[PDB]
């Protein structure tokens, strides 16, 4: 029936409108993350380095980059993001 | 010694402050995309169905029955998968 | 106890022995696949070419046969399914590092 | 007759390549079949029980190197995936 057709299309339209910005936002966020990736590389190599440890043992006080957890947590976040991405890839592959 | 240190630190701090929100934003955007994925599944199965074609070819559609709205959405999804597959090995080397 | 320890260890040793070569073989097979990947690329681009279709409708017929109806299609299908399996495996391996 | 030349080349390319695909497929799925053994060995290595003539599984490096090999295989797989994705 025509009215079924109408309902069905209106429902799809609303579904598109709720979904599409989520796709656009992930695309944009991924791209920006990629553009700034060297900053993560720099910060990660800084944290491993002997220099970091030297500087973390100053005599004030450590809240940022020399903090106990800041950079460790950033890396933890990065690594957990990688997991989430790895879980998503096979699902996306089955919906191409 | 304690002025050169300050300058090294100030550079790192600035690097963190430029970078960290990009990480947070990607985390959040990924999660929201995941949460709404079934909507993409639904739309994708709608587009490939005979019903879509019947509905689209009736007697103009700028939405879901338009010529390329959903095609482009799938195209965008598929290109996002490619970018994700390129990013994974890079991230795997910086854990 | 020492005897019980020895039996636990023997079980692990066997587990290593059963498993280790499956790792080593996959590593070797992967590498060889990578090395020969251009052969797949060539064959794939041949199959999707207009030339393939022309040549498949000629009267040599039928070799069974790079010009066969499904040889190269199946090879691509196998490649694609291999990518799926790889994608499913990656997250599992990521949780056992 | 250009044709027969071209075909012969492809046929030879297929015959060189196809077993490399089959072998990877078969190696992958045998690795899958036996994955729980890797899991068990990995959890064994990290355990308190493990602290306890030793050249095999109780060796300094055997299990460490196995994990190292596993982890490098993952890297190689992650590199391969995007390439395969462009040739479907």
């Amino acid at each position: 029936s025509m009215k079924q057709d109408q309902l069905i299309v209106e429902k799809m339209e609303q579904t598109y409108e709720a979904f599409s910005p989520k796709l656009a936002n992930l695309i944009e966020a991924l791209d920006a993350f990629k553009e700034h990736y060297e900053e993560y590389a720099t910060l990660r190599n800084f944290y491993s380095s002997d220099e970091w440890f030297r500087l973390a043992n100053q005599p004030d006080i450590p809240c940022g980059v020399l903090s106990e957890d800041l950079l460790f947590d950033m890396i933890g976040d990065h690594n957990q993001l990688l997991a989430d991405i790895l879980d998503l890839a096979p699902i996306m592959y089955k919906h191409m």
